[PDB]
């Protein structure tokens, strides 16, 4: 039963979740998560996205998500390829044009960006730990 959370995180299932906020761009964000022992959220089910959208700033949030060789293909920081997507219309945007970075928007829908835009938000995750 994995769903043990550290302090001022929010578990759903078996991840915990931070909330950040502050201004940062992608980078600073992912370090920011990288300190607190956890990264960058990845986003793997609707049921997952509805329960970050809930918790998630009005003004948009970093996610995990960037076009990892700037050649097009988008990779979570996790390692994982993306299987669920939650894209905004028109995105992303069919060009490879350096906006590798994906943020979240207050409707929780994604959109790619230049990844040293500044945004006041960024989410973290990590996996729960379990009772023996
Ligand atoms: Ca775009």
């Amino acid at each position: 039963v994995c769903n043990t959370c550290p302090e001022k995180w929010i578990n759903f299932q078996r991840k915990c979740y931070y909330f950040g906020k502050g201004t940062k761009q992608w980078v600073h964000a992912r370090y920011a998560c990288d300190d607190m022992e956890g990264q960058l959220v990845s986003i793997h089910s609707p049921e997952e996205q509805d329960f970050l959208t809930k918790h998630a700033s009005h003004t948009g949030s970093w996610i995990g998500l960037r076009n990892l060789d700037l050649k097009g293909e988008f990779i979570w920081v996790d390692g994982s390829h993306v299987d669920y997507s939650n894209w905004a219309p028109g995105e992303p945007t069919s060009r490879s044009q350096g906006e590798d970075c994906v943020m979240m928007r207050g409707s929780g829908r994604w959109n790619d960006a230049f990844c040293d835009r500044k945004l006041g938000a960024w989410v973290c995750d990590r996996l729960a730990t379990c009772t023996p």
